[PDB]
DNA sequence: CGCGAATCGCG
DNA sequence: CGCGAATCGCG
């Protein structure tokens, strides 16, 4: 079952592809470690990636042995196989999200971590701790 | 149903992928109209698609009225596209395959042609005509 | 509404 | 055996 000693992150978007942002939060106090501000374009898949490898970043720095729960299979994919295999157009207006991802595979190229990163089941335990 | 008055193509492999061979027969009297001899390396989607798009050139060239039968949606969709989607790796065993397959795009890119491209209904019409 | 992973026919 | 198109969870 569940580790609640844990970071659980979240991505948040309605349009698909259209504006996505997302957080990180302690799995049990829903206390709000880090978020990102909406990006004007992205995916939910991007977004979950992003949220994912912020996440390794944040507790990497803290010297923490935290798991990170998504419950994203795509994203957890991703990052395991460090390449986001999104097919969101390269354009002028997706650039910066492009610019981020890029730089998410990078980092996950040059450094190891430690971080489990587990599915969280949804169907059995509810939603992810403050899902958008 | 079926138009007999048609050219029928298919792909003979094993190994997938592996060692790929396609022909062209009159969907009728079983005759051979063309034949491509073993190519060392493609994959079942790539030499079917090769197959339609030899199929088009050899009907265009007689001044044709046939239509093409084909029990691949795959290789009917990459032919409709005028993209084959192919994840064969590109290196110097595939270079032909490739070479072939590219070639063939570009034939796509720059003729018209009226065959109607038909999806063959094996499970209700039995074989598709001289299948390897 | 769209995004992608996991889940048939064909040789 | 593998190749790709057609066919769930998520926000």
């Amino acid at each position: 079952e569940i580790i609640w000693e844990s970071l659980s992150v979240d991505v948040g978007s309605q349009g698909n592809p259209g504006i996505v942002e997302y957080k990180g939060v302690d799995t049990k106090t829903g206390e709000v470690l880090f978020e990102r501000e909406p990006i004007p374009i992205g995916t939910n898949n991007m977004g979950e990636f992003l949220a994912i490898v912020h996440g390794l970043r944040y507790l990497k720095e803290r010297n923490s042995r935290k798991p990170i729960y998504s419950n994203s299979q795509t994203a957890i994919k991703w990052v395991k196989d460090k390449k986001a295999k999104s097919t969101l157009v390269r354009n002028e207006e997706t650039a910066l999200i492009w610019k981020l991802v890029d730089e998410a595979e990078e980092w996950l190229n040059t450094h190891t971590y430690e971080t489990p990163i587990l599915k969280w089941q949804t169907d059995k335990w509810g939603e992810i701790k403050a899902d958008y």
